[PDB]
C-alpha cells in the first residue's frame, strides 16, 4: 500500500576488524533471498532494502568506530561463531533512521484516517439542524429566498465563495435594518460601537465559524463542495455550521451528493425547487459581426487576449466597452460594471470573462459568447454564464443568448441542453494539527513531502475526495529555506497567492523571512518596498503590475489576521491599496490606451 517512492533517504554519515571479508559478508547479505524477503516483511521493498543497504554498507566499510555490539557480530560471523543473518536486526534498526516512515506507519494511517467526515464537528451533531436545498437556474429567486430567510431570523450566516458576495450581503443586511459584520481572508468588519458580534454575518466559506450557534445559515454555490481544491471549505460549512437551517444554494446536479451527506448525519432534507424569474431564450443567429452589437450587449470571453483584441475591435468601430475579468481589484470591476450598467452612460457594451458568472449583479441585454473553448466549457459553466442575461433585477424583461460565429451555435444550443451528471465526492484537506502531528513522527522531512505523504496514507469515506494541495506545496517549496514553525509555515503556505506573478512570489519570501526574524512588516516599510507613488499605467504590462501590486497589499492583509504584531499596520496598508484600486481603476477605463500602446508601440501579437 504505502507509496515508498515518497521516502527521501536521510544521510547517516560514518561515525579488529577485516575489510575485505565484511564487504563478502555485506554483498552475500543483500543476495540471499531470505534476507530480501524478511526486509519486505518489515516494509522493505526492493527501492527501500536496496537504498538501506547501500548506507548500511557504507556506514560499516568507513566508520572508525563501531558500537560494541555490531563489532562483535561481524567478528563472530567473520571467524564462524555467527550465522550472517544475525546481521538482520542492525540492518533494520539502521534502515528505519534512513526512513522514519517504517518505524510508525500504523501511527500516521490512524493521524490521516478521515473516514466519518461529520464527527469532526461534535457541536453541529449535538443539535437538530434542517438541511434545505434552494435548487434550480441562476436568476431564479433561489437566492433571494434563503437570503431573506437569514435577514429575518434572529441569528444567522451567509457564506459566499466570493468576496465580492460576502460583501454585497453584509452591505444590503446592514441597509435592511439587520446589524450585520463582515468577515472575509483580508477584512473584518464589526459594525457594533460595543466591539461585540452583531447577531448576523456574512462571511467567505473559508472563514465561517463552526462552534457559533445561529438560528439560519445559508451556503452559496453549494455545487462548489466538487471544486478540486476549494471543495473542503464547503464540506466544512455543510457538516460543521450549527445553524438550526442549513439553507443551500445551487444546481439540482449537487441534490444526490448533499443527501448521501446528509443521510450519514441523520439529518432531514428538504428540497425546494425554482424556475428563472424572466424568461430567457438562444437565437437562431450568430451576432456575426461586431457591426450587429447593442446597447447591454455582452461578449464572454475566455481569454484575456481575446478581451484585449475585442475591446480594441470595438473601440476602433468607434464604439465604447466595459471590460471586467476576475484579476481586477473590486473597487475597478464595481465601477465598470456601474458605467456598464447605467442606462445613460453611453458605454453600452460589456467584454468580460467567465468572472461576471458570478458576484455581479450586471444588466445584460443579451450574452453573446465568443468562444466555446477554455477544451469546451461544460454545460454548467454555459448556463450560469448564459443565464446572466435578463436578470429580475435588471431594467432587461427577458434574456437572449447567442454566440459570435455561427459554426458554434448549435454546439452551444447542444452544451445547453446536455444533462449534466450528479457531481459525486465532496472535497476534504488535511487540517494544521494533522500536518502537525505527521511533523513530530517524521521531523525531517519537508513540508511539501509531508503533504504527499500524508495523502498517499490518508483513507476517506466513498462520498469524499482529498482537495489537491498544488497551491499549497508550491508556496511551502518557495520558502523551504526560510526557518519557521510548522504551524507558522502551514499559515504562510495557505495564504492565497497567484504563483504566475513573480512580485507575489518574491513578497511572499519576504514577509515570511522578516516573519522569521522577530522584524515587523510595517506601512513605512511596505510603502517603500512596492516604490509607492505608483503612476498610472501606460500599457497592459504597467496594469498587469499594478494588479500584482494590489494582490501583494491582500497577501499583506490576509496575513495581519493571522499574524497582528509582525503585520501590525493593516488600516494602513488598506488605505494604500484603496489609493492603487483608484489608480487601477481610471488605467481600466483607459484601457484601450493601454491595449494600443501594448500593439502600437510594443508590438504584442493579442490573437
Ligand atoms: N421577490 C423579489 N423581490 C425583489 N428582487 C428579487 C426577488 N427575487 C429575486 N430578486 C432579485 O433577482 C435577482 C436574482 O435572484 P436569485 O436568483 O435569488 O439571485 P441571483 O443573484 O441570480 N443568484 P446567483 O446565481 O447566485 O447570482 C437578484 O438580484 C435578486 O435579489
Ligand atoms: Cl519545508
Ligand atoms: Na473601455
Amino acid at each position: 500500500i504505502p507509496n515508498t517512492s515518497l521516502f527521501v533517504p536521510l544521510t547517516v554519515k560514518p561515525q579488529p576488524l577485516d575489510k575485505n571479508e565484511v564487504k563478502k559478508v555485506l554483498d552475500k547479505f543483500y543476495k540471499r533471498k531470505e534476507i530480501q524477503k524478511l526486509g519486505a516483511d518489515y516494509g522493505l521493498d526492493a527501492r527501500l532494502f536496496h537504498q538501506a543497504f547501500i548506507s548500511f554498507r557504507n556506514y560499516i566499510m568507513q566508520s572508525h568506530s563501531l558500537d560494541v555490539d555490531i563489532h562483535i557480530v561481524l567478528n563472530d560471523i567473520c571467524f564462524g561463531a555467527a550465522h550472517a543473518d544475525d546481521l538482520f536486526p542492525f540492518f533494520l534498526r539502521h534502515a528505519k533512521q534512513i526512513f522514519p516512515v517504517l518505524d510508525c506507519k500504523d501511527d500516521l494511517r490512524k493521524i490521516s484516517d478521515l473516514r466519518i467526515p461529520p464527527n469532526w464537528y461534535p457541536d453541529a451533531r449535538a443539535m437538530q439542524r434542517k438541511i434545505i436545498f434552494h435548487s434550480g437556474p441562476t436568476n431564479s429567486g433561489k437566492t433571494y429566498h434563503a437570503i431573506q430567510k437569514y435577514f429575518s431570523a434572529k441569528s444567522g450566516v451567509y457564506c459566499g465563495p466570493l468576496k465580492l458576495l460576502a460583501h454585497e450581503i453584509f452591505e444590503k443586511s446592514n441597509a435592511a435594518g439587520v446589524p450585520c459584520d463582515l468577515v472575509t481572508g483580508e477584512e473584518r468588519v464589526t459594525v457594533q460601537p460595543n466591539g461585540k458580534q452583531a447577531s448576523h454575518v456574512s462571511c467567505t466559506v473559508e472563514m465561517c465559524s463552526v462552534t457559533t450557534p445561529y438560528e439560519v445559515a445559508v451556503i452559496d454555490e453549494i455545487q462548489m463542495i466538487r471544486d478540486p481544491a476549494r471543495g473542503w471549505a464547503w464540506t466544512r460549512a455543510l457538516l460543521g455550521l450549527c445553524a438550526e437551517e442549513v439553507h443551500l444554494c445551487g444546481e439540482p446536479a449537487a441534490i444526490d451528493l448533499v443527501m448521501e451527506l446528509m443521510y450519514t448525519t441523520g439529518e432531514e432534507v428538504e428540497v425546494r425547487d425554482y424556475k428563472r424569474l424572466t424568461p430567457i431564450s438562444v437565437l437562431d443567429h450568430a451576432l456575426e459581426s461586431l457591426d450587429n452589437l447593442r446597447p447591454g450587449d455582452c461578449i464572454v470571453c475566455f481569454s484575456k487576449n481575446d478581451i484585449y483584441s475585442v475591446s480594441r475591435q470595438i473601440e476602433i468601430r468607434g464604439l465604447e466597452s466595459a471590460v471586467i475579468y476576475g484579476s481586477l481589484p473590486p473597487g475597478t470591476k464595481l465601477a465598470q460594471a456601474k458605467k456598464f450598467n447605467d442606462p445613460n452612460d453611453p458605454c453600452k457594451i460589456l467584454v468580460a470573462t467567465d468572472a461576471i458568472g458570478m458576484g455581479l449583479n450586471l444588466s445584460i441585454r443579451r450574452i453573446i459568447f465568443y468562444s466555446l473553448i477554455k477544451e469546451p466549457i461544460t454545460t454548467s459553466q454555459a448556463l450560469q454564464i448564459a443565464g446572466r442575461a435578463g436578470r429580475f433585477s435588471s431594467r432587461f424583461k427577458e434574456g437572449e443568448v447567442t454566440t459570435m460565429n455561427h459554426e458554434d451555435l448549435s454546439l452551444l444550443k447542444e452544451i445547453l441542453k446536455r444533462p449534466v451528471d450528479p457531481i459525486r465526492a465532496a472535497g476534504l484537506h488535511p487540517t494544521a494539527e494533522q500536518i502537525e502531528m505527521f511533523a513530530y513522527h517524521l521531523p525531517d522531512a519537508t513540508l511539501s513531502n509531508l503533504i504527499d505523504i500524508f495523502v498517499d496514507f490518508s483513507q476517506v469515506d466513498g462520498q469524499y475526495f482529498v482537495c489537491n494541495m498544488d497551491d499549497f506545496k508550491f508556496s511551502a517549496e518557495l520558502i523551504q529555506h526560510i526557518p519557521l514553525s510548522l504551524r507558522v509555515r502551514y499559515v504562510f503556505c495557505t495564504a492565497p497567492i497567484n504563483k504566475k506573478q513573480p512580485f507575489v512570489c518574491s513578497s511572499l519570501l519576504q514577509f515570511a523571512r522578516q516573519y522569521s526574524r522577530n522584524e515587523p512588516l510595517t506601512f513605512a516599510w511596505l510603502r517603500r518596498y512596492i516604490k509607492w507613488p505608483l503612476l498610472p499605467p501606460k500599457n497592459i504590462k504597467d496594469l498587469m503590475d499594478l494588479e500584482a501590486v494590489h494582490d501583494v497589499l491582500d497577501l499583506y492583509l490576509w496575513l495581519s489576521y493571522r499574524f497582528m504584531d509582525m503585520f501590525p499596520d493593516a488600516s494602513l496598508i488598506r488605505d494604500l491599496q484603496k489609493e492603487l484600486d483608484g489608480i487601477i481603476q481610471d488605467g481600466v477605463h483607459n484601457i484601450t490606451k493601454l491595449i494600443k500602446m501594448s500593439e502600437t508601440h510594443k508590438l504584442l501579437n493579442l490573437e
